[PDB]
């Protein structure tokens, strides 16, 4: 018996998850063979032969309504009390749980240790008042000046627009019905362009030849820029400098902020020939031991991935050795947190949004 699996690829070190998963699986099911495949939810719907797979929750609605998935009964979830309440609910549709939260992700504001003026900012506007408009188009920005943020790619802009829209309207929604691409919300465009202003056109749109998704974390560490807005996992790239920066959540509006998190959930194909085994493997891929082993450094010279896990246990275990996770736990344990979800028509809407957003911005 062979189960085809696919892990989430957009992580600092994919091989570490795979190594962790296979290792733990052998302990419980040595008779079952795992075959890892390349699959990106961002580009394709689940192929008919892929039994278990991790996907970004923005496609969950579509996957569910298309009949691609198999739900998890309360009897099929191991230690459900350990999962962060909001992450588990963000995985529900039609009153059923359709995925086990494995990784969480959000944008943070990274600033340097002594730099207090920046550490008191709460939203992008107050942030503008401190760093102002970026004067140069050079890559990277001059030492200690400008804002570092990755706004390259049509999907990133489209996602930021939607996340911003929730913060503006002060109302959280799973976007079952996606907003019109015409006319666009100005308060949102006004804010996205303000980010591009503090960062500069060239720098914000720059894509590295090597495809290093975390290069800006390298620049920030070297001394480039005044502030950096990126994912927590960017801290792995900072290496030893990770201990030299502070971070905090930043609101896209000026009033009541709704903290949004991307959630990567493990799901089971409705076409699987081994539903109970696949449901077991999904639990393994989302268990505290697996995720803990994948976030921790394996060989010497490796740093923690600094990804946000979805279980309390993982945070409690990691924070002994890595104090950073103690600060990350406070961030994820806030009351108002919600998972970023999008409607079933997310694919066509995205496709259309890319043709209008760059224009609306410049």
């Amino acid at each position: 018996i062979t189960l085809k699996v696919a892990i989430y690829p957009y992580v600092p070190d994919p091989a570490r998850f795979q190594a962790a998963v296979l290792d733990q699986w052998q302990r419980q099911e040595p008779g079952v063979k795992l075959e890892f495949t390349d699959w990106d939810s961002y580009s394709a719907d689940p192929p008919d032969d892929l039994d278990v797979f991790v996907l970004d929750s923005i496609f969950l609605s579509h996957f569910v309504d298309a009949g691609y998935l198999l739900p998890f009964g309360s009897q099929d979830i191991d230690q459900a009390e350990d999962v962060l309440p909001f992450a588990l609910q963000g995985a529900k549709r039609n009153g059923e749980v359709y995925g086990l939260p494995q990784i969480l992700c959000t944008n943070l504001l990274f600033y340097r240790k002594g730099d207090l003026k920046i550490g008191q900012v709460d939203n992008i506007y107050e942030l503008y008042k401190k760093i102002g408009t970026s004067h140069s188009e050079q890559i990277p920005p001059p030492q200690n000046k400008g804002l570092l943020i990755n706004m390259a790619g049509g999907t990133t802009k489209a996602s930021m627009y939607l996340e911003a829209l929730i913060d503006v309207t002060g109302q959280y929604t799973e976007y079952d019905l996606l907003p019109p691409l015409d006319p666009l919300n100005d308060k949102v465009i006004r804010g996205l362009r303000l980010l591009i202003n503090m960062a500069g056109e060239k720098p914000s749109q720059y894509v590295p030849e090597d495809g290093d998704a975390y290069v800006r974390a390298s620049w920030f560490a070297q001394g480039s820029g005044r502030a950096f807005i990126g994912y927590s996992e960017s801290m792995m790239r900072m290496g030893d400098y990770a201990e030299q920066v502070r971070f905090k959540p930043i609101s896209s509006s000026a009033g009541q902020d709704i903290p949004l998190f991307y959630s990567d959930v493990v799901s089971v194909n409705s076409k699987t020939a081994h539903p109970e085994l696949a449901k077991k493997l999904a639990n393994v891929m989302a268990s505290a031991d697996t995720v803990e082993q994948a976030l921790r450094p394996q060989a010497d010279g490796q740093y923690p991935q600094y990804l946000l896990p979805a279980r309390h246990q993982v945070y409690e275990a990691l924070m002994q050795d890595y104090p950073i996770y103690s600060e990350l736990a406070q961030i994820v344990n806030k009351p108002s947190n919600r998972v970023f979800r999008l409607g079933p028509e997310v694919r066509t809407w995205l496709k259309d949004a890319k043709q209008v957003l760059p224009e609306a911005l410049g």
